[PDB]
C-alpha cells in the first residue's frame, strides 16, 4: 500500500464494423453508419413533386391528342412518367428528331394548348380515318387537322398565324405521306407538292412522298410531324398545296424544373423528394447505387454498393491488475468513450469522462451534418439508357455519363476513406490528451507505468482519485509524501 | 524567489477571421484570403488579346459582308465579341447550322479573304437589292455575287475552281429561294432547278423553294447559306441553272486559339489576362464566381461565392501571474507568432521567437504560392447560353456544363478545408515543437506547471532566459541548485 | 563510466529522391516510384484482345466489300486498328453521316453478313465498273448489287424482306448519281425518281441528283451510302423506279465490348491489356502521359509527364559521441528503417528495430497495392482527334474530354500530395513512437539528451541494451543505482 494506480482508457464493443482508412484497407471501429442507399420501395410516391402517369400513352402521342390520351389535355407535371406498356392508336406517325421534341416538352411541363380559328377558306376540314377511332367513330390527332379539297378543288394555302401575345407559341404540325397516287388525288385532287411553313426567322420545306410503307394497324401511309416555335411580333406563315395536316392553334411552351422518365414503378401515395425509375428513395445518403437516372433532391450516383463512415474510435480488444489504454480497449466502460480505471485503499473503480468523451461526439456528428440530409436537386437532365442503335451522339451522351460517375465515385472513395482516417485521429487524440492533463495535474506525485497507467507515490482515496478526474488535485498536498515514496533507496 | 517562470505562447489578433476545417464548420483564425473572384471591373480590357467589338454586326454578318460591316474586312482577332444589339441590314438570310459556321470561323480566328476570278461566262453578274444599300446605293454581300440571266437566258453553269495552295480554302456560297414564280422568271429566265457544290470527298446539293416568306425589311424571299472547305489538291465544282449566290474567292481557314464571346461590356485601354461577359477580372484567385463563360488565364468557375483560405493560426482569446499557450494566447505579442513570456528576479519579460514564426509563415506562403496567380488558359470551348430551344444537343451541352461546374466546386470546397486543417495543424506543431525543445533543454532543472510554462527551480536572469531562448542554456552549471530546490522537504 | 548512452534513429540513404507533399514542393525521401506511364513499345500486342489490322482498308470500305478488302468477310474483332496509309479503290462513295456508321459498325465488333434471295424480279443484277476491279475483271461492292433496266425497262421496285430472327438485321444500301443524264438513261432506262426504304418504325426517302463531280478515280458519278436496321417482326420494304444501289443480305448486329481505333503501330506478336495509337502500354501504373486514346484495361491519362509516389522516409544527411535522430540520419544503418546506437562498458554499437522497420514498411505496401495494377477496362468511346472541321458538335466532343482529363489531372495531383504527406508522417511517426516506447521502459533510470538519446544512469553492458531493445528490461533493478547516480550532489 501507500500507492495507488490510475488508468486512463477508452470503451470497446463486442459487435465492431470495418471500415477503410487511408492507412488501413480494413480496420475496426465501434460503429459506422451506410452513405450508399442501394434500396428503394420500388413505388414513384406521388408527393411533393406533381407526378403524370402516362400510364398507355407517351407524352408525345399526349401532345398531339391520340384518343385514348384526351384525359390529358392541358395537364402539367414535375414528372411525366413513361411506361414500356405504351402504344399509339391513331394514325401511324413518325417525328424526325423525336427526341428532340419530346425533351423540350417534357422540359416545358406543360401540355395547355390554345385554339386558334385559321383561316382554312377553300378545303374540307378536320379529315377522319378507322385507324384513330374516339368513341367509336373515326377520328383523328384532336390537336390536329386534316385538311382535304373541297369539291375537288384544292386552292393554294397562304395562310398567316401572328403572335400578339408576350409569350412564345409552339406549333405542332404535320404532313400526310399517301401510300399511293390513287389517295393522293382522292385527298387533295391532285399531285404531291412541297410544304413550307415559315416565320421571320425560319423556314422549313417539306415533300410529300407518295408510296407504300408497312402496314402499322393496317394503314401503309404515314404522317411526319414537324414544330415551329413563334416568338412575340413574329408570324407562322403556311404555304401549302396539300398534303398539310395543319395545327389548330399552340401550345404554351415555359420554361421550368420538369422533366419525364421511363418507369414501370407504380404510383404511390407517399411523400419522398427523389424518384428514379425503380422508385422512390430516401435522400439521407450522399451516395446512391441505385440508378443513375434520378430526379429532385438526390443523392449522387456512384458505382460502390457500399462506403461505410466511422461514427467511433478504433475498436481494440480487451487483454485477458487494471491496466490502461495502450494495446488495450474497456468493454466494461458502458457510460463513457474515455474514462478511469484505478486502484486505491478503498477498492478498484471506474468512471466515464464526460468532456472528452463529448468532444469526440460532436466532432464526429459535425461531419455527419454535412454528409446526410444534404442532398441536391437535379431536374431535366440526358437521357442514359438508349432503345436503339444511332451511333455519334448516342456515343457522346453514354461518355459523358460514364466520365461524370467515375469521377463522382473517385471522389466518395477518397472522401471517406479521407473522414475515416480523421475520425480514428481525433478519437485517439482525445484519449492522448487526457493522458497529457492527468500526468500533468500529477507533476512529480506519479510515474508513467508505460500502459496507459500512473503509479501515484501517495495514499490516494476515493476523494483523491475523484479531485484528479475533476481536476481539482493539489500536486502539493501530496508532494512530500510522494517525493519520499519515490526517491527511497529499497 | 530563488525561482523563475518560463510560459511558451504564441499570438492573437482582437479581429480574427471565420474558416472551414475538416474538425470544424466554424473555426476563428487570426489571417485569411479569399480565393473566389466575385467582382469584375466591367469593362473587357484590350489588352493583352486582340478584340475585335462586332458593333453592330455579328461574325456571320461580317463574314458575308454587309455594308454595315465594310469596316471587318480581313481583320483577325483572338477573341471576337458579339452586342446584344447587333442586327442584320442586308437581305434577309438564314444558315442552316448557323451555330456551327459561327464556331469554326470563330475558332480559325480570321475574315481574310482571297478573291478568285471564276467564269461566270453566259450569266449576268454582280445583281443588288434596294434592301441592302452601300453608301446609298442598291448593293449586295461584299462576298457574294447574286448571278441573274443574261438577254434572258441562263446556261447551265458548269464551274470549277482547284485549289493549288498548300493550306484549306473555306467557300461560303448560298441559295436564293424568290418569294413568287414571277420574281423566279424575271431573276434566272426560267423554272427553279437544284444546285449541287461538288468536291472529290463531299457533295451538297440544295433545293430552291419558291414562296411568300413574312417580310423581313419589306423582303418575302430568302437566301440560304452553305459553306464548303476545299483541300490542297482538291477541286470545288458549282453546276446550278440558276438561283445560285455564288462566292467570290475564298476565306483563309487557320487554326489556333481564336474565340467569339457574347458580351454588352464596353472594351476598355487597361490589360487583363481572363475575360468573362460581365468584364475581365483579376487571375489571381484560383476559382471564380462571375462567369462560367470564359476567355483567357482564368480562374476555375465554381458556385461557391467565397471560400477563405487560412493564412495563420487559431486565434484565442487572452485569458483575464504569467500564462503559456495552454487555451490562452497573447494579444500582447506583436513582433512574431510564437514567444516566451518570463519572470525572474529583474521582472517579466517578452521575446518573439523568431525560428518557429518564420516555419510558419514560410509554409503557409508555400501553399499561397501554389494557388495564387497559377491559372491556366482556355481559349475556344462551347457555348453556354441559349437564345433557342432546341432539345437534345442543347441538353448535352448543358448538362456537360453543369456536371464540370458541380465537380470543381466540390474540388474548391475540400481544398480548402483541406489546406486549412493543414494549417491549423502546422502552426499547432511549431508551438508545440517550441515547447518540447525548450522541455528537453531544461532537463531536470524545472518541472511542467500544465499551462504551457515551466518553473525553473534556480535563480534565472535576464541572461539566463536569453540562454535558452537562443538555445544556449547549460542545464549542468544550475542541476545541483535546481535538485535541490525541487527535492527539498517542505 | 557508471552511464551508458542509447540513442533512437532511423536510416539515410546516399541517393534520395525529391518528392512533392502538401508541406513541401520539394522533399527528399529516401525512395520513390513512378505513377505515370511515360513510355510505349511502339508496337501494339495481338494479344488478349482480338486485334484486326485494317491495312489498306478503313473498316467502312471491308464493310461494303471493296474488293481489296475481300479477305476480312465475316471477320470479328474486339479492336479494329484503322491505318493512315488505307485508301479506297472500289466507286466512288460517300456515307452522310460516315461516323456512326463507323462507330455502330466498330462497337458491334462484327462483319458477320448473311445473304438474303430479294426477288429483282423484271430488272439486271451485279452491274459491274472497270472503277472496281476483282481479280482483274470489272466489279464491284461484294456485299451491294448494282440493278439496271432489263430490255430497256426498269419495273417500278416495291420489294419485302421480313426479319422472322430473333437478332436485328443492319441492311447497307445506297442511291446512285449518275455523272450525266445519258448515264441515268443507259443505265434504268427512265428520269431519275426517289428511293424510299421504310419499316414499320423508320421511312429514308433519298433523290438521286445527276451531275459530274470532279473525278475520282476517273469517275464523276457518286454512291451514297445509307443504313437501315429492322427489328425481329419487322419488315424491310425498298421501293425504287431506277437508282438503286441495292443489299445482298444482312449484317449481324452485336452488342460487346468492340472498338476502332486509328494508328500506324506495327503489331506484335506480345501479350499487353492496355492499347494506345502509339502501342501497347504497360498497365502496372495508375496513370499514363502516353495517349489520351485508349483500349483496354488503362491506366487514366493525365497531363503530368512524371508523379513520384514516396515509399520510404524524409531522407536526412547524417551531422559530421553518437548522435539520435534528431535532424540527422544514419547512413550505416542498412539492416532496417529505424534502430538503436548505444556506448557502454563494452564499445559503441548498432542494431535495427524489426518491428518499427516492418510497421512502415507494410503501411507503405498496403499503399502501393491499392495503386499498382489496379486499372479499369474502358471500350467503345469517343472519338479524340479530327481530320475535319466540323463545328458545334466537334467542339462538344473536344470540350468532354479537355473537362476529363483536367479533373484526372487534377485528382493525380492530390492524391500523390496526400500520400506523399501520409507516408512521411505515417515514417515519422514511427520514429516517435519507438522513442517513446523506450523512454517509458527506462522509468526514473534515465534522462532524455534532447537529441533522439538517453543517458542511462546505471552500468549497462551489452546484456542489459538487448534488455531494452527486446522490451524486457527491468527498471526496478537498476533503480536504486539509477537515482544514487541521477540526484548525486557534483
Ligand atoms: C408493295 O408491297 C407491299 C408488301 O408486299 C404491299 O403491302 C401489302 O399489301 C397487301 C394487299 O393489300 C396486304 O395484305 C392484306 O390483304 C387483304 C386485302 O383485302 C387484307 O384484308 C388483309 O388485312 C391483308 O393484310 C399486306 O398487309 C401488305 N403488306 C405489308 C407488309 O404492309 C403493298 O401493297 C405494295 N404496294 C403497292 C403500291 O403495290
Ligand atoms: C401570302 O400571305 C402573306 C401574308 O398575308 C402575304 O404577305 C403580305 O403581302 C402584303 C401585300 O404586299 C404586304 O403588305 C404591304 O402592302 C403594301 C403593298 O404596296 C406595302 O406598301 C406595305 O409595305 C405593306 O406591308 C405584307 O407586308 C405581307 N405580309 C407579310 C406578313 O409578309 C404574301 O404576299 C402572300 N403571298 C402570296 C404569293 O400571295
Ligand atoms: C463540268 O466540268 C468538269 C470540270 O471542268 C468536267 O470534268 C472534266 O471532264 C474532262 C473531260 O472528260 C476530264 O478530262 C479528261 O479528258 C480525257 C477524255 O478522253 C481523259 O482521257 C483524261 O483522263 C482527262 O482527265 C476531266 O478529268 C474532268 N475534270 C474533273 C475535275 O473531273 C465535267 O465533265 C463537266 N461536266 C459536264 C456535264 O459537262
Ligand atoms: C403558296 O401560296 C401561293 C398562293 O398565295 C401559291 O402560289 C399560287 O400557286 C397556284 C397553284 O400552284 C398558281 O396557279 C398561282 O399562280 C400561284 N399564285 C401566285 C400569286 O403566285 C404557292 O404555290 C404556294 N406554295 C406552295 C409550296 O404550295
Ligand atoms: C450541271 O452542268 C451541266 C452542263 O455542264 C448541265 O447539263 C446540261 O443541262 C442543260 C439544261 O438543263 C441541258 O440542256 C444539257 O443537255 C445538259 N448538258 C449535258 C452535257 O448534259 C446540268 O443540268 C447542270 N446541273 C444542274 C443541277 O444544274
Ligand atoms: C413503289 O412501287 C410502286 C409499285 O408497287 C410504284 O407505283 C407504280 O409506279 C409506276 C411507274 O411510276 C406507275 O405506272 C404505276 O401506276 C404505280 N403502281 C401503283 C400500284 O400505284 C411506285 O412508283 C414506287 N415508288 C417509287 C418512289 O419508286
Ligand atoms: C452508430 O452510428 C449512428 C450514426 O451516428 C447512430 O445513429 C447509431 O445510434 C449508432 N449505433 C450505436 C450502436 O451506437
Ligand atoms: C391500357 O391498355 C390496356 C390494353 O389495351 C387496357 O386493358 C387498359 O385498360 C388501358 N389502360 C387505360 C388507363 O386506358
Ligand atoms: C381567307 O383567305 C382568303 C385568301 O384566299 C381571303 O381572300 C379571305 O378574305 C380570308 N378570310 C378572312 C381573312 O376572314
Ligand atoms: C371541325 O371540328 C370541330 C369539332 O371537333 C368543330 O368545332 C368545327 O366546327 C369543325 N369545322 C368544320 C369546318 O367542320
Ligand atoms: C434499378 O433498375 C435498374 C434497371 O433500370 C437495375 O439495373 C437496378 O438493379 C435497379 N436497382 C435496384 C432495384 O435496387
Ligand atoms: C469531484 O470531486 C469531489 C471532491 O473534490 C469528489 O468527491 C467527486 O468524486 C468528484 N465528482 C463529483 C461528481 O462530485
Ligand atoms: C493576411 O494574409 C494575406 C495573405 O498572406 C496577407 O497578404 C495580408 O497582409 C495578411 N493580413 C494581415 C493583417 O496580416
Ligand atoms: C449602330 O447602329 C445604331 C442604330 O442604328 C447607330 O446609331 C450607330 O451609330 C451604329 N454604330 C456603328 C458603329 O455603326
Ligand atoms: C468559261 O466557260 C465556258 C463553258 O461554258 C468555256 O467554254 C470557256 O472557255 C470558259 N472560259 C475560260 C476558261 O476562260
Ligand atoms: C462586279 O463588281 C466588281 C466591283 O464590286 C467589279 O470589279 C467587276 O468588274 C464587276 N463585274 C461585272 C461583270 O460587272
Ligand atoms: C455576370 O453576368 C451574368 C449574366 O451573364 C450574371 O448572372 C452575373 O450576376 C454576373 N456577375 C457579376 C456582374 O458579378
Ligand atoms: C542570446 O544569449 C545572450 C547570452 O548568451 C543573451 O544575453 C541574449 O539575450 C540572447 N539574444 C541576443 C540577441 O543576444
Ligand atoms: C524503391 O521502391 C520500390 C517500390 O516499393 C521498390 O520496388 C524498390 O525496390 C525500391 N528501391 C530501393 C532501392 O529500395
Ligand atoms: C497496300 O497497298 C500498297 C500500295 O498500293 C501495296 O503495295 C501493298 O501490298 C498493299 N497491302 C496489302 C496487304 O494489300
Ligand atoms: C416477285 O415480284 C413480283 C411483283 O412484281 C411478283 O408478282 C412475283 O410473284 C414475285 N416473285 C416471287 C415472290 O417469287
Ligand atoms: C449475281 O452474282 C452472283 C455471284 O456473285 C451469282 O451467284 C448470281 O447468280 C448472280 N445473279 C444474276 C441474276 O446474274
Ligand atoms: C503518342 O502519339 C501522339 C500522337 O498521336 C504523340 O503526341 C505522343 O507524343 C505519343 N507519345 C509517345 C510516343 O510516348
Ligand atoms: C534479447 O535479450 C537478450 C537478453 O535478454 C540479449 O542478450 C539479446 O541481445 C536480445 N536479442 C536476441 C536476438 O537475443
Amino acid at each position: 500500500n501507500s500507492t495507488a494506480t490510475l488508468c486512463l482508457g477508452h470503451h470497446a464493443v463486442p459487435n465492431g464494423t470495418i471500415v477503410k482508412t487511408i492507412t488501413n484497407d480494413q480496420i475496426e471501429v465501434t460503429n459506422a453508419t451506410e452513405l450508399v442507399q442501394s434500396s428503394s420501395t420500388g413505388g414513384i410516391c406521388d408527393s411533393p413533386h406533381q407526378i403524370l402517369d402516362g400510364e398507355n400513352c407517351t407524352l408525345i402521342d399526349a401532345l398531339l391528342g391520340d384518343p385514348q390520351c384526351d384525359g390529358f389535355q392541358n395537364k402539367k407535371w414535375d414528372l411525366f412518367v413513361e411506361r414500356s406498356k405504351a402504344y399509339s392508336n391513331c394514325y401511324p406517325y413518325d417525328v424526325p428528331d423525336y427526341a428532340s421534341l419530346r425533351s423540350l416538352v417534357a422540359s416545358s411541363g406543360t401540355l395547355e394548348f390554345n385554339n386558334e380559328s385559321f383561316n382554312w377558306t377553300g378545303v374540307t376540314q378536320n379529315g377522319t380515318s378507322s385507324a384513330c377511332k374516339r368513341k367509336s367513330n373515326n377520328s383523328f390527332f384532336s390537336r390536329l387537322n386534316w385538311l382535304t379539297h373541297l369539291k375537288f378543288k384544292y386552292p393554294a394555302l397562304n395562310v398567316t398565324m401572328p403572335n400578339n401575345e408576350k409569350f412564345d407559341k409552339l406549333y405542332i404540325w404535320g404532313v400526310h405521306h399517301p401510300g399511293t397516287d390513287n389517295d393522293q388525288i382522292f385527298l387533295y385532287a391532285q399531285a404531291s407538292g412541297r410544304i413550307t411553313v415559315s416565320t421571320k426567322r425560319s423556314q422549313q420545306t417539306v415533300i410529300p412522298n407518295i408510296g407504300s410503307r408497312p402496314r402499322v394497324r393496317n394503314i401503309p401511309s404515314r404522317i411526319s410531324i414537324y414544330w415551329t416555335i413563334v416568338k412575340p411580333g413574329d408570324i407562322l406563315l403556311i404555304n401549302s398545296t396539300g398534303n398539310l395536316i395543319a395545327p389548330r392553334g399552340y401550345f404554351k411552351i415555359r420554361s421550368g424544373k420538369s422533366s419525364i422518365m421511363r418507369s414501370d414503378a407504380p404510383i404511390g401515395k407517399c411523400n419522398s423528394e427523389c424518384i428514379t425509375p425503380n422508385g422512390s428513395i430516401p435522400n439521407d445518403k450522399p451516395f446512391q447505387n441505385v440508378n443513375r437516372i434520378t430526379y429532385g433532391a438526390c443523392p449522387r450516383y456512384v458505382k460502390q454498393n457500399t462506403l461505410k463512415l466511422a461514427t467511433g474510435m478504433r475498436n481494440v480488444p480487451e487483454k485477458q491488475a487494471i491496466a490502461g489504454f495502450i494495446e488495450n480497449g474497456w468493454e466494461g466502460m458502458v457510460d463513457g468513450w474515455y474514462g478511469f480505471r484505478h486502484q486505491n485503499s478503498e477498492g478498484i473503480g471506474q468512471a466515464a469522462d464526460l468532456k472528452s468523451t463529448q468532444a469526440a461526439i460532436n466532432q464526429i456528428n459535425g461531419k455527419l451534418n454535412r454528409l446526410i440530409g444534404k442532398t441536391n436537386e437535379k431536374f431535366h437532365q440526358i437521357e442514359k439508357e438508349f432503345s436503339e442503335v444511332e451511333g455519334r451522339i448516342q456515343d457522346l451522351e453514354k461518355y459523358v455519363e460514364d466520365t461524370k460517375i467515375d469521377l463522382w465515385s473517385y471522389n466518395a472513395e477518397l472522401l471517406v476513406a479521407l473522414e475515416n482516417q480523421h475520425t480514428i485521429d481525433l478519437t485517439d487524440s482525445e484519449m492522448n490528451k487526457l493522458f497529457e492533463r492527468t500526468k500533468k495535474q500529477l507533476r512529480e506525485n506519479a510515474e508513467d507505468m508505460g500502459n496507459g497507467c500512473f503509479k501515484i507515490y501517495h495514499k490516494c482515496d476515493n476523494a483523491c482519485i475523484g479531485s484528479i478526474r475533476n481536476g481539482t488535485y493539489d500536486h502539493d498536498v501530496y508532494r512530500d509524501e510522494a517525493l519520499n515514496n519515490r526517491f527511497q533507496i529499497k
